[PDB]
């Protein structure tokens, strides 16, 4: 029954990048798959946990907007096999090749992402690293949230970090709300086609200020046709006090509502 794939079956091709602890590849195992291997030689007893984390969370996700887990391999190396998505990461589309989606598409990418996240949060999964990087547009129409190496029951993306997270206030800053904030940033990505704080060239500064409250994302930037409601909900997810942020059941319904009024 288990999802351990017997050594020798998984075939490993083009290298395509780094995801949390490990190197990812496109591969073959009953068709195109992605292989994420958090290894060379033999592992750390530190990375042994991050592997056994993602495989333990992913294997609890069965949803269209959560990236599809196919199995795990320990035998030649530690590897997570998931489906393969021809297409790209929402980050790529927005900030490298500069795809230009219609607004209706954007709002959808937003709704799906929200949907996915909602799924996770119901199963008491906390993503802890949602970001345009980890949202996939599968054949450019279906979103699959990916990388659960940090999920919970030398590196940083901070542009998505709630302030409360930017300053380690206690033992767990992470909450369904930090996930919301993270989400609101990719809402702001979608809507502005730009990354936040783009005019400041210094990272350490951005960190400091977004943590103290001096710096917040500039909303006088969301392109002219972005609905009021959506702009309004964006602003709701980005609130600095985490307890003033909407959880995803609400976040979802509110985008599903401004969707039935938009094609007009
Ligand atoms: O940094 C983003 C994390 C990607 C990721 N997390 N966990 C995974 C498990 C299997 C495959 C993964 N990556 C996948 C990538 C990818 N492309 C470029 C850079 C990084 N990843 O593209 C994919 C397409 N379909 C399925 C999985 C992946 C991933």
């Amino acid at each position: 029954d288990d999802w351990e794939i017997p050594d020798g079956q998984i075939t490993v091709g083009q290298r395509i990048g780094s995801g949390s602890f490990g190197t990812v590849y496109k591969g073959k195992w009953h068709g195109d798959v992605a292989v994420k291997m958090l290894n060379v030689t033999a592992p750390t007893p530190q990375q042994l946990q991050a592997f056994k984390n993602e495989v333990g969370v992913l294997r609890k996700t069965r949803h269209v907007n959560i990236l599809l887990f196919m199995g795990y391999s320990t035998k030649p190396q530690l590897a997570i096999v998931t489906q393969w998505c021809e297409g790209s990461s929402l980050y790529h589309h927005l900030h490298i090749i500069e795809t230009k989606f219609e607004m209706i598409k954007l709002i959808d990418i937003a709704r799906q992402t929200a949907q996915g996240m909602d799924y996770l949060h119901a199963k008491s999964i906390i993503h802890r690293d949602l970001k345009s990087n980890n949202i996939f547009l599968h054949e450019d129409l279906t979103v699959k949230i990916g990388d659960f190496g940090l999920a919970t029951v030398l590196s940083g993306s901070i542009l998505w970090m709630a302030p409360e997270v930017i300053r380690m206030q206690d033992k767990n800053p992470y909450s369904f709300q930090s996930d919301v904030y993270a989400f609101g940033i990719v809402l702001y990505e979608l809507m502005t086609g730009q990354l936040p704080y783009s005019n400041i060239n210094n990272r350490d500064q951005i960190i400091f200020m977004v943590g103290r409250g001096y710096l917040s994302p500039d909303l006088s930037k969301v392109r002219s046709n972005c609905p009021k409601a959506m702009k309004r909900l964006m602003a709701e997810c980005l609130k600095k006090k985490r307890d003033e942020r909407p959880l995803f059941p609400q976040i979802l319904a509110s985008i599903e509502l401004l969707a039935r009024s938009l094609p007009k």
